[PDB]
């Protein structure tokens, strides 16, 4: 349920988890 | 359920999870 | 349930967790 | 992992 | 991880 | 982590 | 100039 | 100039 | 100049 | 020699001018 | 010697001008 | 010698001008 290493103009959403 | 190494202008969504 | 290394213009949302 | 370089990204979802 | 360089990002979701 | 350099980011969600 | 949507761009010069 | 939506950009010059 | 939305930008010059 | 309407993630990098 | 309407993920990269 | 309407992820990199 974790996230790691969001870099380099990276984008993440996970709407409605 | 985890995400790793989202770089290089990368984008992920996972809507309605 | 943790997050690590959000850099490089990184953005994370996780609505409705 | 080394020397990664890229542009933007666009994604749209309608509900 | 080294020399990573990139641009922006755009993402939109309606509900 | 080294020499990482990037731009902005845009993300919008309506409900 | 109407409804334009696009991605990134990469371009390099070595001298 | 209307509904324009785009990503990033990368450009480099070495001299 | 209407509904314009965009990401970052990276641009470098070495001299 | 002017500039106008630099928006929408716009970037100008004039050098040696 | 002008430029107009650089949009839509466009990039102009003039050098040595 | 002007520039106008640099939008939509637009980037201009005039050098040596």
């Amino acid at each position: 349920d974790n996230i790691k290493h969001v870099l380099g103009g990276g984008s993440v959403q996970i709407v409605y988890k």
